[PDB]
């Protein structure tokens, strides 16, 4: 198999075995994909590959769980499912076929790129990289503009080493080079697409269904990073202070209370494929 859509025909791509995965066996293969342990920080919700990753029949589920009981974890009402790849990538095309999540508003089906945290590099150097290839159903709201159903984001983000500290350089903050904002013609909680990002030393372009969508100059996402397909928790059972996601008790806001019904929701991947360019 290769890239959907690439910049340059010229190019020859070779899959990586260690980050790609059809998805057609239902043992989930944790020699490839990080069960427990090494996953992102979340403020808001905590990870449970065991008893929300599923695969059948060539797709993987995620899910997002409420808790038992509406019983706190650590400050957290939730548990959800991720696929962390154990190797780490810096430039090649990165490609991930998925449905989003039947609830609507409330979670985030995300294909995402990371690295960790080098707070020890010198100044103006990247302390940490994330490419995002697509969040889904985020419903994020921008200069006055509230996203809906049929919006995506796909944004870059940075922490950079400056005067002694680590400065988060965020997509709202610098939005000509790191936000990126794409409205589909479908709602993609309701069908399987695919969403594509093509890195080099230069440019970042994404692409949706084989089509590009944007691109942006490569500033800082030179750090290795980690393929991710997670399902992430949004309001109305997070709120943004501090810049991060705080939970919310579902018990004492109508808003969550309300979609808890909704719950649990899973995004499906039928595949997700890395190549490097050769
Ligand atoms: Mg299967
Ligand atoms: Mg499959």
């Amino acid at each position: 198999q290769q890239p959907t859509k690439t910049s340059n025909p010229n190019d020859q791509w070779t899959i990586k075995w260690s980050a790609s995965d059809e998805f057609n066996k239902n043992d989930p293969d944790w020699a490839k994909w990080i069960k427990t342990g090494n996953l992102p920080n979340t403020s808001a919700w905590k990870w449970n590959n065991q008893k929300n990753v599923k695969i059948s029949n060539g797709i993987a589920e995620l899910t997002m769980r409420h808790n038992a009981n509406n019983t706190p974890d650590g400050g957290t009402y939730f548990t959800s499912g991720i696929f962390k790849s154990y190797q780490k990538f810096t430039y090649g095309y990165f490609e991930a076929k998925i449905q989003g999540a039947d609830i609507g508003e409330g979670v985030c089906p995300s294909f995402w790129l990371y690295s960790d945290f080098d707070y020890s590099v010198a100044n103006g150097e990247t302390v940490y990289s994330e490419i995002d290839v697509v969040e889904l159903q985020q419903f994020d709201w921008y200069e006055g503009h509230q996203d809906d159903i049929y919006d995506m984001d796909l944004n870059l983000h940075a922490v950079v080493k400056e005067n002694g500290q680590g400065v988060w350089k965020r997509p709202k903050m610098y939005p000509q080079e790191q936000l990126n904002k794409w409205r589909a013609p479908w709602d993609p909680s309701k069908d399987f697409h695919i969403y594509g990002c093509e890195v080099n030393q230069n440019e970042i372009i994404w692409y949706v269904d084989g089509v590009e969508v944007a691109r942006k100059p490569n500033k800082y996402w030179h750090r290795p990073m980690n393929v991710t397909l997670s399902l992430g928790l949004r309001k109305p059972f997070v709120k943004f202070f501090d810049n991060k996601n705080n939970a919310i008790n579902p018990e004492t806001d109508a808003k969550a209370r309300e979609k808890l019904s909704d719950i649990p929701t899973s995004m499906y991947v039928d595949y997700v494929r890395v190549w490097e360019k050769s």
